[PDB]
């Protein structure tokens, strides 16, 4: 239909703007929608853009507002106190502020429906919540509403929540839209969705960006699809990938690299609550944090993952076994059968189950997939999915079969409640991805295995060496293999912290010279040097002019193929705040060839330094324009869980970035 009223070019300067004869006789029924396209690139702490008020003396609490905050939530109001009723609907990390430095126009569409009860809002084509009420309150049918404002509400005749921005376009509906018709507003979003929610994934979040550059042009990504939450694991996630042929345009419906089958795929609504947001999937394996890296010799594209059993996170890892058994200079993935208390089986050689207490083989074998076999037979295991019907979180078979994997809950046999490592390979870059192989244990028998960093891998240049960076208690441990992934070896590089989350990232600066960027527990980003294809390793440094939070976030680097100011130059993507997980930049280094040093001469930002940044991804594109992939919101603060659709991809070019 029609808009009952339509406006533009309001500029909101701490100053409300009335609209009351325009709009507050058009609104009729008890259904509306709101679309509202804004800019706001210096807002207020807290400010509303659109008011709909009862301005009376003794009405103070009578009002509908649409509001944000300068951390990038949108919410609104609801209220009426004749009524009894006040609702309060937001979600964080919403909007966006800037890019390449102008304004961005976020397009808001906000739908009252009074026939499901239901207050939804999107920002910028994507749904941020919907919140059915059990007494509807239509939001002109608030008692004694005299005033409708932009840039503020108006209570007992006083702006309250000034707002600093523009509001490009404003249109009311007397009736609330379809989700179809949502979908056909045009739109002005600085950023592209690879992988969102519905998509075939059928994960509801995401978490963990990759991006790797293939010879062919190709540009991959990976991720981790994470159903149950934003939660790390314990939890359902699988890993997905997705490329693209163009230059990062336009991106491939996502597959999956890694991916166990115990629960259901469900795309669910996390509860965001705070009785209830902590709630997590237990029973299921779970694999997490992936990287990438390419094999010039083989051509292989190579895809490494944490793989966690049944119930298991890095919190509860068993750190003092690595799952395997020690014989005669080979290692055996070990197994618990049910009614057994200790691990008294071994698998061998042809995936041959072996009792260690009797040195026979048994009747069982476990097949490529981890998949358990008893004469040759498949064993399977029922599924299960997962509910809050209940009013809390329920898991529960569901009815169909699945092949039993050694890595499940109600498997006969069972791997050791510990975290590995993963490999998969694809021969046609993404198209197609190989069942994966667990990596042998690095650091002996006792001792889980150790934790895989983010992001790419590391392809030397003038060898046919591939490094990934992996880290554990006391140091980084770095992955090499020197025949396209088939055997391993590691390099130990001894770090001055116990306990850090010390994820690491790599650059070649010339051949041979390997830099490292590492997140810390100092507040600082942490690097150090391998002059010799990553056999040895220079004490720790400190990048000076970049701040993180004590815990700190991961950080991605590159080095690009075109100098900047007659230098080569590494860029380095992270937040950069002491408070959060916010203020995105990229920051461009450029080195000098006489000490390798870094001159860190250009900071971007990705967007305000209140907006969130996360984890991140970078690459650069066959174009030698940068792609980036991040989490845009604050993945560590317990009030940004569960968000939807907040993993972005932009496309920047080098002259923005200087
Ligand atoms: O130099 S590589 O390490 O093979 C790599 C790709 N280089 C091309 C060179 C030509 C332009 C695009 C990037 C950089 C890493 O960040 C990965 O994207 C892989």
């Amino acid at each position: 239909i029609s808009p009952i009223f339509q406006g533009g070019s309001y500029q909101l300067n701490n100053k409300s703007i009335d609209i009351s004869s325009l709009l507050l006789d058009k609104l009729s029924g008890e259904s509306q929608t709101v679309v509202m396209k804004f800019k706001a690139d210096k807002p207020n702490s807290l400010q509303a853009l659109f008011g709909l008020s009862n301005s009376k003396a003794g009405f103070k609490n009578n009002y509908f507002s649409i509001f944000m905050r300068d951390s990038g939530e949108i919410g609104v109001e609801i209220r009426d106190a004749q009524k009894g009723i006040n609702y309060l609907f937001s979600r964080p990390a919403s909007l966006w502020g800037k890019h390449k430095g102008q304004a961005v126009e976020n397009t808001l569409v906000f739908v009252s429906d009074s026939k499901d009860k239901t207050y939804t809002m999107y920002v910028n084509g994507i749904e941020v919540f919907s919140e059915t009420v059990d007494t509807f309150l239509p939001i002109s049918n608030i008692n004694g509403i005299d005033k409708a404002t932009l840039g503020a509400v108006n209570r007992e005749g006083k702006e309250h929540y000034l707002a600093k921005g523009s509001i490009d376009e404003i249109s009311l509906f007397n009736k609330a839209i379809s989700d179809q018709e949502v979908s056909t507003i045009p739109l002005s979003n600085p950023f592209q969705l690879i992988f969102q929610s519905g998509d075939s994934t059928q994960a509801n979040y995401f978490r963990i960006p990759t991006l790797y550059t293939l010879s062919s042009g190709r540009v991959l990504s990976s991720i981790d699809a994470r159903y149950g939450g934003t939660h790390d694991s314990k939890s359902k996630i699988n890993i997905a990938t997705s490329y693209s042929d163009d230059n990062g345009k336009t991106w491939s419906e996502p597959i999956f690299a890694m991916k166990f089958n115990d629960y259901e795929e469900q795309l669910v609504y996390w509860p965001r609550d705070n009785k209830l947001k902590n709630s997590q999937i237990s029973g299921s394996a779970s694999f997490i944090d992936s990287s990438i890296v390419e094999d010039k010799k083989s051509g292989k594209t190579i895809l490494l993952a944490d793989v966690m059993p049944a119930g298991i996170g890095n919190n509860n890892a068993n750190k003092a076994d690595s799952g395997f058994k020690e014989i005669n200079g080979h290692y055996y993935l070990k197994l618990k059968k049910n009614g057994d208390n200790d691990f008294r089986y071994t698998v061998r050689e042809n995936g041959v189950v072996y009792n260690e207490t009797t040195n026979k083989p048994t009747n069982y074998t476990i097949n490529d997939k981890y998949e358990v076999l008893e004469g040759g037979k498949s064993l399977t295991v029922e599924q299960y999915s997962v509910d809050f019907d209940s009013g809390s979180l329920r898991e529960r078979h569901n009815g169909k079969q699945v092949p039993m994997n050694v890595f499940y809950k109600d498997s006969l046999f069972k791997v050791t409640p510990t975290n590995y490592i993963a490999m998969t390979t694809s021969q046609n870059r993404g198209e197609s991805w190989e069942q994966f192989k667990l990596l042998p244990p690095f650091l002996g028998e006792k001792h889980n295995g150790t934790y895989l960093c983010p992001g790419q891998g590391l392809a030397l240049k003038s060898s046919n060496r591939l490094i990934f960076a992996t880290y554990t208690s006391g140091e980084l441990t770095y992955l090499i293999s020197d025949d396209s992934g088939q055997t391993w070896k590691k390099s130990s590089a001894s770090i001055p912290f116990k306990n850090a989350t010390a994820e690491a990232q790599m650059v070649e600066l010339r051949d041979g010279v390997i830099r490292t960027f590492f997140r810390t527990t100092t507040g600082k980003i942490a690097y150090m040097t391998s002059r010799d294809s990553g056999e040895t390793w220079s004490k720790v440094s400190y990048i000076d002019g970049i701040q993180q939070t004590s815990y700190g976030t991961q950080v991605s680097a590159i080095k690009y193929s075109q100098l900047i100011d007659g230098k080569e130059a590494v860029i380095l993507s992270t937040p950069n705040s002491r408070s959060g997980r916010k203020g995105g930049q990229l920051v461009v280094g450029l080195v000098n060839k006489e000490d390798d040093s870094i001159d860190w001469k250009y900071h971007y930002g990705i967007d305000l330094p209140s907006y969130g940044y996360a984890y991140s991804a970078i690459t650069e594109l066959p174009n030698h324009h940068i792609g980036v992939l991040f989490e845009k919101y604050d993945s560590w603060s317990r009030n940004e869980l569960h968000l939807s659709n907040v993993v972005q991809y932009i496309d920047l070019e080098i002259n923005d970035l200087t």
